[PDB]
C-alpha cells in the first residue's frame, strides 16, 4: 500500500518525485500510489510577465550568463522568470515561475536516490536547504518531501 518500486528496485513513497532516463533524457516521475507521474523536463509552471505567463524558451541568456532554466536575475519581486524565446534580447520575451521548480536530486537514508523536494518540513519545523540534523558527518541531506519527519524519508544532497 502506498510508494511504487522502480528502476531496479528503488521504492518511492507517494508524493515522491524521482529523475529517471526515458529514453535519451531526464524525466520527472514521481510515485503518488495510483501510478507514477512522469513529467518530461519542460519548463516550469510560468506565469505573467511579457508573454501572458505562457512557456519559456531556453537556454536563453541574460546579463553575461547562459541561463537553461528560470531564474531570478534581476527579480526584485521574489519569483523567477525565463526567457519566452530562443533570442531573449531579441524579443525581450519573458515569464515568472514559481520557485522555478527546484528539483534535488539526494541518494541514501531511507528514500534510496529519490528527487529531494524542497523545501521540506523537518519535525514541524519547515526547511529549505539539505539540513545536517541527526548526523556528525560531511554529507548534508534533506527530505523527499514537504514533510520529511511526516513520511520518515531523508536523502542525501549532492557533493556541492
Ligand atoms: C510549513 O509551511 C507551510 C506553508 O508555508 C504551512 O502550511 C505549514 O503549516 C508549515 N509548517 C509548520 C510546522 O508551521
Amino acid at each position: 500500500y502506498g510508494h511504487c518500486v522502480t528502476d531496479s528496485g528503488v521504492v518511492y513513497s507517494v508524493g515522491m518525485q524521482w529523475l529517471k532516463t526515458q529514453g535519451n533524457k531526464q524525466m520527472l516521475c514521481t510515485c503518488l500510489g495510483n501510478g507514477v507521474s512522469c513529467q518530461e523536463t519542460a519548463v516550469t509552471q510560468t506565469y505573467g510577465g511579457n508573454s501572458n505567463g505562457e512557456p519559456c524558451v531556453l537556454p536563453f541568456t541574460y546579463n553575461g550568463r547562459t541561463f537553461y532554466s528560470c531564474t531570478t536575475e534581476g527579480r526584485q519581486d521574489g519569483h523567477l522568470w525565463c526567457s519566452t524565446t530562443s533570442n531573449y534580447e531579441q524579443d525581450q520575451k519573458y515569464s515568472f515561475c514559481t520557485d522555478h521548480t527546484v528539483l534535488v536530486q539526494t541518494r541514501g537514508g531511507n528514500s534510496n536516490g529519490a528527487l529531494c523536494h524542497f523545501p521540506f518540513l523537518y519535525n514541524n519545523h519547515n526547511y529549505t536547504d539539505c539540513t545536517s540534523e541527526g548526523r556528525r558527518d560531511n554529507m548534508k541531506w534533506c527530505g523527499t518531501t514537504q514533510n520529511y519527519d511526516a513520511d520518515q524519508k531523508f536523502g542525501f544532497c549532492p557533493m556541492a
